[PDB]
């Protein structure tokens, strides 16, 4: 059991924002 | 040190929104 | 060291709606 | 003890919409 950290830099520009965007953090300290 | 994590870092550009993009991060922290 | 580190440097510039990306990102440590 | 470390640095500037990239990538530091 360790510890754990999600971080995520996300610049994300779409002039016309029909999008298709997908994002998952799955993200474990082992419970 | 016994931990994970995630140091994802993404600038993103698109014009029009009919482009595809996924992501699926994890991470699991057991040492 | 201990356990399981990442990471990403992501520079995505396509204008045109069209663009398929698909990322799948894991960073085990197990019992 | 067992520890892996992943990286990498993603460019893509595409003229004519065209790209596709899937990009699955483990690791694997203890099992």
């Amino acid at each position: 059991m360790g510890a754990t950290a999600v971080s995520e830099w996300t610049e994300y520009k779409t002039a016309d924002g029909k999008t298709f965007y997908y994002n998952n953090r799955t993200l474990e300290s082992t419970w």
